[PDB]
DNA sequence: AAGACGTGGAC
DNA sequence: GTCCAAGTCT
């Protein structure tokens, strides 16, 4: 009730025509480009995703050709990008686009957000930017910066707190332009204030900051300390043959990683014995190993994989039944890989 | 609800 | 080494 609401928003949309980045998605305001950067940049940052987005869009231009496109090639785009079920869901939801709305993003919150992947940021992100609807898109920069600005000391993690930051921001918001408005909040918190060492003193909004008067900015936001995570032991084979194919598998469509490729692995502290068994077990293969070569651990947010690579041979009767194939070195390029079997690739062929 | 769900920028 | 990123599934 006493925020200077009005003054606020010149202060903060001066700021943001000045220092804006020149990104990818700003060149226009196409609701499916704004939704592709929107999904993107799901807890992935803005430099990581950047040339990301630039060779999506060449891929899938418009909304209608990602839903005609194949799900190998749509995965392959995501390769390296993480959190994959993000373009999973976003190309199920292209498709319901297509069919149900008439290939039009919906500009009814509640029809949007019954997309897949779209929730609670996707749905301001992408409304306020395309259609002037306006609707909080309230990510962590938003979070941390209205913490700061308003004193909340609860836990950002809590919906009770996730909703008096929309309201908070359906008051202060500036309904003339609910893009810009939604689009600089989060620019000041990737820019000035910042997690670590806010820039205050380089603020455009310094005046209006509660936290700035009692000196708790870098105590805010609250967020809660992450607990240690589970340590999976894995066993990785590279397994060649004498015309130089490369023994390869997909994942599931269901669980971690899922439908990327991946090379046979296993559970672990034996291995080459667990490893042998597993290659034994389809049909028309035999199996002989080496010893190791590298041991690297990889990270999840939910559990570390701790990988060891063990090179080797095969020799295969015959067709080597799904989800198995054999594939030469030049044409590993094609298929999609995870962050950790890429490296369990590099580790090999320098082995050499 | 709680946890599952990838990776690396930026210090 | 540590945090958390323009978060979502259900
Ligand atoms: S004054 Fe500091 S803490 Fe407050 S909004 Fe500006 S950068 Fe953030
Ligand atoms: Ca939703
Ligand atoms: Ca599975």
């Amino acid at each position: 009730e006493r925020f200077p609401a009005r003054e606020f928003q010149r202060d903060l949309l001066d700021w943001f025509a000045r220092e804006r980045r020149d990104l990818p998605w700003r060149k226009d305001r196409d609701p499916y480009k704004v939704w592709v950067s929107s999904v993107m940049l799901q807890q992935t940052r803005v430099e990581t995703v950047i040339p990301y987005f630039e060779q999506f869009i060449d891929r899938f231009p418009t909304l209608e050709a990602l839903a005609d496109a194949d799900e190998d090639e749509v995965l392959k785009a995501w390769e390296g990008l993480g959190y994959y079920s993000r373009v999973r869901n976003l190309h199920a939801a292209v498709k319901e686009v297509k069919t149900r709305y008439g290939g039009k993003v919906p500009d009814d919150p509640d029809e949007f957000s019954r997309l897949k992947g779209v929730g609670p940021y996707t749905v301001g992100a992408v409304l306020s930017l395309a259609y002037g609807v306006p609707e909080p898109a309230v990510d962590g920069n938003v979070m941390r910066v209205l913490s700061r600005l308003f004193l909340v000391t609860d836990d950002i993690a809590k919906p009770s707190t996730r909703k008096r930051f929309e309201q908070i921001v359906r008051e202060i918001m500036a309904y003339e332009n609910p893009g810009a408005f939604n689009e600089a909040l989060i620019e000041l918190g990737a820019l000035v204030c910042t997690p670590r060492r806010p820039s205050c003193l380089l603020c455009p909004v310094q005046a209006y900051c509660q936290a700035f008067a009692e000196g708790v900015a870098e105590e805010l936001p609250v967020k809660m300390k992450k607990t240690a995570v589970k340590q999976v032991p894995l066993a990785v084979a590279v397994l060649a043959d004498d015309e130089g194919r490369v023994l390869i598998r997909k994942r599931d469509s269901t669980g971690l990683l899922a439908n990327l490729w991946e090379f046979p692995s296993c559970e672990t502290a034996d291995g080459k014995e667990k490893l042998e068994q597993m290659v034994g077990e389809q049909y028309g293969l035999q199996v002989e190993l080496t010893e190791p070569i590298v041991s690297f651990e990889h990270a999840f947010s939910h559990l570390v994989w701790q990988l060891t690579v063990f090179p080797g041979r095969l020799v295969h009767g015959g067709p080597v039944e799904e989800p198995y194939r054999l594939a030469p070195e030049d044409e590993l390029k094609a298929y999609a890989f995870p962050v950790s079997h890429q490296r369990v690739w590099r580790e090999y062929k320098e082995w050499a």
